[PDB]
């Protein structure tokens, strides 16, 4: 019986807010439904794929109580390519949803709500008060070096590190480790680990914007929720542990190269074409002053280039992938950034110039 009218744009809100949970992959039959709910007035949409769960919920007025399932793709799709402004009658035939909008119609088949997983409540043992634009920038500094669908499962997620008076964020998939951290204003005063799985950790990107507004982290102790006004993100975790991170964080790695961090970008960029492409290694000799930068391929092609840097070092030349020194760069946003150096032998530490929060370390490759 369950019946609502809406407008398209009104409609298309919470539709693309869920959609992009569910998981194309034909897994079980339902999870390819939303979960679509009407109730004194509030439609809920909730899409998952058993990791992560999205709700989001609006008013539809003088709506008609129900609940079923509804091929969430197909409605997204039908929803978006309707006309601007179309108003949008949705109800039950059946065993069958119908979409009217003028002159239109669409019919798709239904699963019973009865088959749609339910998450477990989500009994938080911590909540964690820290800034929208905060969290967002912490995953942004660190989510590109999460493992990717490697069989350690541990590190296929992003590490949330909350020690007491800060947050920290770590990322790591064992051959690079990318790290950021802040303060938060009230003091969460527990000190807990926890992985959110990639999937997690990319829907809440999504639902996290700019802007000064103040969220809460819900850990439990299986999952991580976020409810932000009528939207609710709810994660498990991975259930391992993160290795020592800390381990690879080079100490006494006091020789400092200071550069621009988009010039030494681009010598990066052109040293790698001729670089070698299985393993993708490059030089750096510091002097004074001065970096040469190099690389060489099976076939004796090599490319030379140099860029200045404030720097008093000599006598260092180390290697590494080119690839996750760029990435560490991309990852930074000063204009000048700090490279802190040991030898040829020792991973180095990649930070901004302003600060030592965001941390990269990028291990030495044979030369």
């Amino acid at each position: 019986h369950m019946r609502f009218t809406l407008q398209r744009e009104a409609f298309l809100k919470p539709l693309a807010q869920v959609v992009n949970v569910v998981e194309r992959r034909q897994t079980l039959p339902v999870l390819a439904n939303f979960l679509v709910q009407v109730q004194n007035g509030q439609l809920s949409l909730t899409g998952t794929d058993l990791e992560v769960e999205m709700v989001s919920r609006i008013a539809v007025e003088d709506a008609q109580d129900g609940e079923t399932t509804i091929p969430a793709r197909k409605l997204f799709e039908i929803i978006r390519a309707l006309p601007d402004g179309s108003r949008i009658t949705v109800s039950q035939t059946g065993d069958k949803i119908t979409v009217q909008a003028g002159r239109s119609r669409f019919t798709l088949a239904t699963l019973p709500s009865n088959d749609f997983p339910s998450v477990d409540e989500v009994e938080a043992t911590e909540r964690v008060a820290i800034g929208e634009a905060t969290l967002k920038e912490l995953i942004e500094r660190t989510a590109f070096a999460m493992a990717q669908q490697d069989v350690r499962y541990y590190l296929n997620g992003l590490l949330f590190d909350l020690r007491g008076d800060a947050l920290r964020t770590v990322a790591t998939d064992g051959h690079r480790l990318a790290l950021c951290e802040t303060d938060l204003a009230k003091p969460s005063g527990s000190k807990r680990q926890i992985i959110v799985p990639r999937k997690g950790v990319t829907e809440l990107q999504r639902l996290l914007e700019s802007g000064d507004r103040e969220i809460e982290l819900e850990v439990g102790r299986s999952h991580v929720r976020v409810k932000r006004d009528d939207v609710t993100f709810t994660s498990k975790l991975i259930d391992g542990r993160f290795p020592d991170y800390e381990a690879v964080i080079p100490i006494g790695a006091d020789r400092e190269v200071k550069v621009d961090r988009e010039a030494l970008r681009a010598s990066l960029q052109r040293a790698a074409i001729l670089s070698n492409e299985k393993y993708r290694g490059i030089r750096v000799e510091v002097s004074p002053g001065n970096l040469k930068i190099s690389a060489h391929n099976p076939e004796q092609e090599e490319a030379q280039e140099e860029i200045e840097a404030d720097t008093t070092v000599s006598d260092l030349a180390i290697g590494f992938n080119v690839n996750y020194l760029l990435d560490a760069l991309s990852a930074l946003r000063d204009e000048e950034v700090i490279i802190q150096l040991r030898d040829s032998n020792s991973s180095a530490l990649v930070r901004e110039s302003s600060s030592e929060k965001s941390r990269h370390v990028v291990m030495p490759l044979r030369l």
